[PDB]
């Protein structure tokens, strides 16, 4: 009669909360999805060993089209767990799954976990200064989406930071790098000439948030464009005007050039 | 030797990540602060029990004025952990403490935990649609804070949702309720008259996020201002232009007036 949405956290199998682990361990069945994002620091095998339950992976279609036929049925007479990377419900489509639960006479509870949305605080940028968020999607064929460019412009205009999720291909397990995202943004700038993203733009890169050794780098595009930030996942951020405290953190902790103390404050 | 910033999560001792727990258990000294936020589901005793160590609680002054005198000295010869509610570097000024660690020659690492910043995903509102965040501070003396009102205005004009952290006076055990936050906003509205927050404004209240049965309510200010949302902590959210799937969730899960389903495109 109970369905539990449990977050797995940021990077590896230990990023689940103690609450999520204990509850998952006592569930009769455990489902999981890895299409909204992936856990680069671990494997399905390692997660299974930690939980002590077999985990049935579900595809985007399994969830969006058949959540009520694959998961909810067992949720009727058993305790079921649905694992997702990060914090449950951050992915836009997940929220409505709770309505499906209600429609089927099934109770649902949410067990939170660290999300990259809040983990970016490790960059030293004030969380309240983050505006609208966006995703840099890979251009494919004749399709060249650039809405994420406008989000940066509107946020920056108001002195707000812009969090950019990088496109993933759960398919080939392909991760878009910050380097690729920057190249894309330079192309869009050249296309829209809005003075929103150039070689002189200050940028922050956060790689492998959640691990004990994430890469936190800050600097101008011209210098970071071809820098190696390590293995995925990569997160890109375009800061708005900085508060002195933010700049000093980026310089002392993220290796930003002293120049940002007089150019971006 | 090293210093660890470890988040404890949203509500109880089990909201800490497994990573944070295994690391806390192995530290020689453990410090913590409980003034930036409040965990209404546990006690210092329960936290100490789970971690198996004595926790020295620090006040705002201990941290803000003597962090490098009380904590950092031990981090040079031992493995030290500093615990905080939610995520350690979210809606706090703890990031600056990492700079103090560097200058004292102490390597620091951050262990994230579920944060209210992302937990609001449980309200059904798309996380990417949240704009700048703000805090509703208790008016003191002849000083009446009102910046948070402008934040809502600015976000709303862009169709973005606004997350309003509510004030807290830990030493005086005062936790601002959504009702008090709504009252203050109506007053600011009377003064500025920007039509930003009125009796007809739709709002969302989230109480005790992280517990298994949080209170999630949506409705007009006139109907919610005197409603009982249970014990604190509380967060207040002023939605912007709603997507149809967001409205359905507010209605189905948060008991909002069915009329909001009729979105004005
Ligand atoms: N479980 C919870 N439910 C509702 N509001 C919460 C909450 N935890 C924190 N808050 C809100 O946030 C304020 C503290 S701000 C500090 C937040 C913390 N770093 C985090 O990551 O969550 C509180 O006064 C309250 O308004």
């Amino acid at each position: 009669m109970v369905l539990y949405f449990i977050g797995l956290g940021l990077y590896d199998e230990r990023d689940i909360t103690v609450k999520g682990l204990e509850i998952a361990k006592k569930c009769d069945y455990v489902f999981a999805e890895f299409y909204t994002s992936m856990m680069a620091g671990t494997t399905l095998g390692r997660i299974q060993k930690l939980i002590g339950k077999e985990i049935r992976v579900l595809s985007r279609e399994d969830v969006e089209l058949n959540f009520e036929n694959i998961v909810l049925p067992l949720a009727k007479e058993n305790d079921v767990a649905f694992l997702t990377p990060g914090d449950p419900l951050v992915a836009t489509t997940h929220a409505e799954l709770r309505i499906r639960a209600k429609r089927a006479g099934v109770e649902s509870y949410v067990i939170h976990a660290p999300s990259i949305y809040s983990a970016v605080g490790i960059t030293g940028l004030h969380i309240y200064k983050f505006g609208k968020s966006a995703t840099v999607a890979y251009p494919e064929g004749n399709w060249f989406p650039t809405s994420y460019y406008d989000v940066i412009k509107e946020n920056a205009e108001r002195g707000l930071h812009t969090l950019l999720f990088l496109d993933i291909k759960a398919e080939k397990r392909m991760y878009m790098t910050a380097n690729e995202a920057m190249e894309l943004l330079l192309k869009v700038e050249d296309m829209k000439k809005g003075g929103v993203f150039t070689d002189d733009t200050l940028v922050v890169v956060l790689a492998r948030a959640g691990s004990l050794n994430p890469t936190i780098r800050a600097g101008y595009v011209k210098d970071l464009i071809r820098e190696d930030f390590g293995d995925p996942p990569h997160i890109l951020i375009v800061p708005g005007k900085l508060h002195i405290v933010e700049a000093e953190y980026l310089v002392e902790i993220a290796g930003a050039p002293r120049e940002i103390l007089r150019v971006n404050v």
